[PDB]
């Protein structure tokens, strides 16, 4: 029973406005529900940002019951929902890997010299313009972020991650329900204690917690959105303008979304 | 040599402008560097709020060395500035008492029947046009604050407190001052300590300190600003319209003190 509703959660820690509730209740093909999870799950993973972009992830229904949904790379099986989100978050902390910085070391086409962009600003305008496959390095943008692009055959694409962690996500939503109490009696106790076991700690202790009895259960806990992929595949795909324009639309993107996840997030702190 | 930057400080916990130093080297009289010091102090205990505002608060200064401050109560020496803020905050909690709610139990004018406003309107509007003295209990004001008034003689009074403490003084101030890093690396570094320390705790070890070296060194971490009073003495004394002024004027300051309290609180967090 319960499957529908856990793969809804893991969605939600990302902009995933998932329907499978409308459609699993519906008949819908199994086909068409699997490959709707799957664009999902893919998604899903453009937001998280691990650096396992060079992997096939796939999701699947299972036959028997109670039906539980199947976490699947490289149409191998890895891990299904009923496990718990932590267990899944380690199974993918296992995949991941960072190099001498706090970044991801994998690169997402087959291995073989990434782009050393070192420094330079016509570099890439010939390889929007003229060029078949290539990925560059990590760009150190100044605004905070950091930023990388590739394209593989017609398709041309840019990730931007800020380095984040779910602690970050849940320091920010925890101060802010703390601050949307409109108690400020309740309030003034609660930020007292805030002063020896954090936000999170107080909120848990109003809520009748010991050590977030209910919270390892929930997914938002880990895996908070730190990165977002634009791609296009289209005559445009050298326009370099149209590069430009990307980035913008991605760091939009980025800020929009973790800005919404943690306004999300803070909903669910006050209940 | 030291006292005068200590009573600064102290001063400096709420909104006075103290210029000691510009007077105690330019040879003033000392009764008249007394005469401000004392009055500076008054003004400190009504931002302060321990309800000890029955007393009479007086500041002098050493006749030996190394010269330090008195602070006296009705005439009798109390404390000295060189005991540090923690004693100096001690000592007046000892004198400080609360109801059945978190309030001063104190009242100011003599003891006697301060007035069980309970209810209603019209209630007030005869005392201030048509009484000598009085004080009534504590007034539940909605807008998350606490207010009484009382008049002695010719002069008519108003406080405002909320219920605080130093510690939501610097939970406010030090996620302010961490939001405040823009250094989104270092910041997160901060924000995950966090989740086990406390802001403050994050901020400390920031700075290679164990549990605030410093920190108990220095007044804001403790009697934070929490109260004011605005006095009339004059003929608008009975006029009510005034009486309403005063209490836009008080919640005003108060909310505009705090507010100040926490800026140059957040400042020195980062230093």
């Amino acid at each position: 029973e319960d499957a529908l509703r856990g793969f809804d959660a893991l969605m939600a820690t990302a902009g995933v406005e998932s329907t499978i509730v409308k459609h699993a209740a519906s008949g819908a093909d199994s086909q068409t529900l699997n490959d709707e999870l799957t664009r999902s799950l893919q998604l899903a993973h453009d937001r998280w940002g691990l650096g396992l972009l060079h992997l096939r992830h796939e999701a699947r229904l299972d036959r028997g019951e109670d039906t539980d949904v199947i976490l699947l790379v490289d149409g191998r099986e890895v891990a299904r929902l009923s496990q718990g989100a932590a267990a899944i978050s380690a199974t993918y902390e296992t995949m991941r890997a960072q190099n001498a910085d706090d970044l991801s070391d994998w690169g997402v086409l087959p291995e073989g010299h990434r782009v050393t962009l070192k420094a330079g600003n016509n570099q890439m305008r010939v390889l929007v313009e003229d060029a078949r496959d290539f990925e560059t390095h990590w760009s150190s943008e100044r605004g905070g972020a950091f930023v990388r692009t590739w394209r593989q055959g017609e398709t041309l694409a840019v990730e931007v991650h800020r380095p984040a962690s779910p602690g970050t996500a849940l320091a920010k939503a925890a101060w802010k329900a703390i601050m949307s109490i409109k108690d400020r009696n309740f309030q003034r106790e609660l930020m007292e204690r805030s002063n020896s076991v954090g936000m999170l700690g107080a909120l848990l202790g109003a809520r009748h917690k010991d050590a977030g009895r209910a919270l390892e259960r929930l997914p938002e806990a880990h895996f908070a959105v730190r990165s977002t992929v634009v791609r296009m595949t289209g005559g445009a795909q050298r326009e370099f303008d149209q590069w430009r324009s990307m980035v913008r639309e991605g760091l939009d993107q980025l800020d929009e979304l973790q800005k919404t996840t943690t306004r999300h997030l803070t909903e669910i702190l006050r209940h």
